[PDB]
């Protein structure tokens, strides 16, 4: 029973400003997993005990042991995800998942097949998709949908705070926002359509001049992405405008110049969201002989979602983000650290 004022929160660990994860329990008694909570996908994945020790990504992560949960219920429906370095596959199962003290009976994918890269470099063990049912593999009801159907949470919204690496690493609130991690007020932008946390963008400004995305473009708000990302060509333009020169997959500046780079502005719902140099350069060193990388990368996202920009941890660290299902909209407020 609720009296209409209940929320719950999940505390996150920050790994290298690139991976932000919380812990959830699966089964009875609970088996614990480190998971990334990801607004750009809608399925729950964890590695299965039936994953072969010939898969290097399985060898060094927590595996889910179905035989040890009294509440597990067999399903077996094969599941497939194309990933750009190979195919990940596994089977469907059902059990009880515990998140922020809430218990939910949930379908999830047990992974039995995984490329070694990039998955062996994950600090976390799995993924909890916070996207819409419309994009769920095998159309299974996502975890937040199940949570809502309980009618326990104050509002049909969840929010994300991501800290700079140092101190709380981040926090997800289910059913509200935490006024301690943001300042001032929320502005909201409506979603282009239901089924994806994607909004319209009206311009990207270096300095005081709109250098990109006039005539508009799309922005995916992806809590699971490490960086702000754009199309190859867009990023070329932005980088050649910054003095940044291409390494292998990175763009680099001289660590002494970094602190004098220009602001980048994102124009979203008639408000300008500005990142300064301190927000987008990894300043490992303030030295004239060293090379510093930028938290902005190139990426070309396939249809139907793309071509699109993606506003990942780099953008979220600056702006506390509220994801509003009741009104199909996203709100931003300046985060406080
Ligand atoms: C160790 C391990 C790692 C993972 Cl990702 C896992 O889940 C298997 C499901 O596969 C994926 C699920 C989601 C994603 C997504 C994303 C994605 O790239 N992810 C993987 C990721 C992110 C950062 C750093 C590393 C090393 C990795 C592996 C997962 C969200 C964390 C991003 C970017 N693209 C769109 C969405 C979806 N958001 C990519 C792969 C399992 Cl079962 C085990
Ligand atoms: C909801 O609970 C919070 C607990 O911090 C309390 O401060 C607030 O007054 C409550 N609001 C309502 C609607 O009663
Ligand atoms: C799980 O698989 C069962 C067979 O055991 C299938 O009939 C069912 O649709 C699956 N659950 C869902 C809701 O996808």
């Amino acid at each position: 029973l609720t009296l209409g004022n209940t929320t719950s929160s999940v505390i996150l660990t920050n790994y290298m400003d690139t991976q932000y994860y919380g812990e959830i329990g699966i089964g009875t008694p609970p088996q614990t997993f480190k998971v990334v909570f990801d607004t750009g996908s809608s399925n729950v994945w964890v590695p299965s005990s039936k994953c072969s020790r010939l898969y290097t990504a399985c060898v060094y992560h927590k595996l889910f042991d179905a035989s040890d949960s009294s509440s597990y219920k067999h399903n077996g429906t094969e599941l497939t995800l194309r990933y750009s370095t190979g195919t990940v596959s596994g089977f469907l199962s059902q059990d009880i998942i515990t998140v922020g003290g809430i218990t939910v009976t949930q379908m999830f994918g047990e992974v039995t097949e995984m490329p070694a890269l990039p998955f062996m470099l994950a600090e976390f063990d799995g993924v909890v998709g916070m996207g819409f049912i419309e994009q769920a593999i095998g159309r299974v009801t996502p975890i937040f949908d199940n949570i809502i159907s309980q009618g326990v949470l104050k509002e049909d919204v969840f929010s994300f705070y991501y800290n700079r690496d140092s101190s709380l690493g981040g926090q997800i609130v289910l059913g509200g926002s935490d006024p301690q991690h943001y300042e001032g007020n929320f502005h909201y932008i409506n979603l282009i359509k239901t089924g994806v946390w994607q909004i319209q963008m009206k311009g990207v400004s270096v300095g005081s001049s709109t250098l990109l995305c006039e005539d508009g473009c799309l922005a995916l708000v992806d809590t699971g992405a490490s960086y702000i990302s754009g199309s190859t060509s867009s990023i070329e333009k932005l980088m050649e405008a910054l003095g940044a020169k291409k390494r292998l997959f990175d763009y680099v500046v001289k660590c002494n110049e970094g602190p004098t780079l220009p602001d980048i502005s994102f124009h979203l719902g008639g408000k300008e969201y500005t990142l300064t140099s301190a927000d987008y350069v990894f300043q490992e060193s303030y030295s004239s002989k060293k090379l510093c990388t930028l938290a902005i990368h190139a990426m070309d996202i396939p249809p139907p979602t793309g071509p699109t920009w993606a506003l990942g941890a780099t953008f979220i660290r600056k702006f506390y983000t509220e994801f509003d299902r009741r009104n199909n909209r996203i709100g931003f407020a300046l985060a406080r650290h």
